[PDB]
């Protein structure tokens, strides 16, 4: 059941932005890593004496890297006088986070219709603001509330590029990279009371609980009205044999943030080998793939949506795969990202529910927590 | 002339030491973009609470990546309980550097007889102590002193593999990449004074001024008895027409630091072939090419030296030539190796004074000032 309940009109999610402490090195790792091209900037050669942010893209992905300078390039400034070009920033805000949580998500970002709208609504029913309102060039709003932890939730509109002030990247410098990444499918938060944080969430936006069909957590998603943003929350279970990485998380991050960011591919099978091919060689890592029982046990499962070649590419790729009651899914993990045990990256493709392809199709693969069980003490059965 | 006034036997570089906020980042983006192996490591998964730190190594060549995990891991430590394998490290230091310098050079480390006497020599002899000789597993002695800004002389003796502590790398993570780079040859700092800065470290070390032969600097080079350890020092010149580089190194950066790793190639053309094709997929962009009248103009000077077809070579790779009274310099130098105008790269290739290659041949390329603004009229001229 979808309530529609959305307190205002969302439509896609537009940005995720990393706060990192060095820009650059950030997003060329993972330009070459994810196949996600430069393709606008903001920095001492644009003007902004403030922060360097750097814009990667791959079809409607858009992953922002932001670092702070200096003080000292910009402390003649007030905020009627900032040249930076996302007014929320804060030399502070940005060193604090980084030190505290290491390199990680900042702003989970949404495309609304009326993001001073947005904003209002969302404190009037329980939001804690973090930046309010400002309209840039008289483009585009930009205005953020806190999320859980240090991410804020930041809602973006357009009166009719992608942010003002920040400047098309340069041809040469665009080298036109692409594994097939087309869009963010969900962005996952782990906190350590997942009643409170839904109940924080769905307060304030109107957000509907996305229906599911122990490993060491529990989880809900949050959807909106026609379920293309979707923000699941994970909290630990204590107590169980292994202890939970939900709770790893929160200890090495300092607290409750992002954990993962599912990225969607028109083409799982080119996305993963050409991910693959780059791990060594400056870009990401994959968690180790399951056991062959586990193919062999997926003719079974899922026999009538893919061939015995399909199926074995994804032996091949290590690619996991779930199924609903309407629609399949192919999925990996990343190792994490950065130094800490913290956030990493999944890769998805879902099949099935054609109306377009309506939003969670085929779940989120919990169902492969007792696949992979079964399939590592069936493989030890050898 | 050399007075060989060395105040302690001193042997070769060792290592360059980054001080990062995500080490995973910066190490992989440098592995890819420089040709250089991951070759050790010590972290989470050596038992490190403390930092994370991640070895790139190219024939001699040694990048040390390092950067701190949360206090809270290792916040019941004690300095004698460390699981730290590099016992210099501090957090806020460390922080504190970051927060202050963004990406950087932190030690230049260098081999020696016996690190202990060393810091004791040099420390009677003025050195400012950073880190006293500490012991790691009656293997390896490590010392630090204080050698201009935030930036560390390292002493390393070995009784006899990287660090005690730090683990050799995994093999399918360490792809064996190599652009043919071989080793450090000179490490850089700029400073507000010359004069001062020259007149500490000559007094700690007994190194001697490696003789020479207004574009915003002066310069003056600092060596080792067999002239294999050169640490060349900058200062401003203010009042030019253009703004002193040196003094937008030092707004720019907080003050004194590293300002260039030159890195010795054994085929300067092979290095910058493969790290050209990689400037725009992850690696490192490079400073504009000269005029043609440049390379025209390199007939006269050193005709005698390289081929028409090696001098169109280094036409198409950018390459900058000079020559001193006994060799041959072939240099280029990357853009800033991260978000602020600072620390950058040079790539050299020496060719003359054989005897093994007696270090400095050919000078730094004091001679491209005068060249370059020679050729930048005539090609004006056109
Ligand atoms: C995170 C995850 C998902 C997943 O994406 C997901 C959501 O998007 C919504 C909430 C429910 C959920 O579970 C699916 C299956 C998984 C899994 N993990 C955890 C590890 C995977 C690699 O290492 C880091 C964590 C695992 O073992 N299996 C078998
Ligand atoms: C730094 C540099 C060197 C060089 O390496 C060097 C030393 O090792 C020892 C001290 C003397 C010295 O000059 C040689 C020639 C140069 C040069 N620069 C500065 C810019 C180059 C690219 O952008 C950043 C700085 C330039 O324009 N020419 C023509
Ligand atoms: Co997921
Ligand atoms: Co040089």
């Amino acid at each position: 059941k979808n309530p529609k309940s959305d307190k205002f009109k969302v439509k896609r999610f537009h940005h995720i932005e990393f706060w990192c402490g060095d820009a650059t090195n950030v997003a060329r790792r993972f330009s070459w890593g994810l196949g996600m091209r430069f393709s606008a900037k903001s920095d001492l050669s644009t003007g902004n004496m403030v922060h360097a942010s750097y814009l990667l893209t791959s079809g409607d992905l858009r992953f922002l890297f932001t670092a702070p300078y200096s003080p000292s390039l910009s402390a003649g400034e007030i905020k009627p006088t900032t040249t930076a070009s996302i007014p929320s920033f804060d030399h502070g805000s940005c060193r604090s986070f980084f030190s505290s949580h290491g390199l990680g998500v900042r702003a989970v970002a949404i495309e609304v219709e009326d993001a001073e709208s947005a904003f209002s609504i969302s404190v009037a029913n329980g939001a804690i603001p973090s930046s309010p309102p400002i309209v840039l060039n008289e483009a585009v709003t930009i205005a953020e509330v806190k999320l859980y932890g240090d991410v804020v939730l930041r809602y973006v509109s357009y009166k009719a590029e992608f942010l003002p002030g920040f400047e098309r990247v340069e041809d040469a410098s665009s080298f036109p990279l692409d594994y097939g990444i087309r869009r963010l499918d969900h962005a996952v938060g782990n906190v350590p009371e997942l009643g409170p944080a839904l109940t924080y969430v769905a307060g304030f936006t109107g957000f509907h609980q996305f229906a599911e069909f122990e490993s060491g957590l529990n989880s809900a998603v949050l959807a909106s009205n026609d379920e293309m943003v979707l923000l699941p929350i994970n909290e630990p279970v204590h107590g169980t044999k292994r202890k939970s990485q939900i709770q790893t998380y929160l200890e090495h991050n300092e607290g409750a943030g992002l954990q993962h960011l599912a990225l969607m591919s028109e083409d799982i099978f080119r996305t993963l080998r050409e991910m693959r091919k780059r791990s060594s060689i400056g870009g990401f890592d994959f968690m180790p793939s399951p056991p062959p029982t586990y193919y062999q046990n997926l003719k079974k499962r899922v026999g009538d949506v893919l061939s015995d070649d399909q199926i074995k590419e994804c032996e091949e790729l290590g690619i996991l795969v779930d199924r609903d009651d309407q629609g399949t899914l192919l999925q990996i993990f990343t190792k994490p990202l950065g130094d800490r045990p913290t956030i990493f990256i999944e890769i998805i493709q879902r099949v099935g529910c054609m109306m377009y392809q309506s939003g969670g199709c085929g779940g989120f693969g919990k169902g492969n927590f007792s696949l992979l069980f079964k399939s590592i003490e069936e493989y030890e059965k050898t």
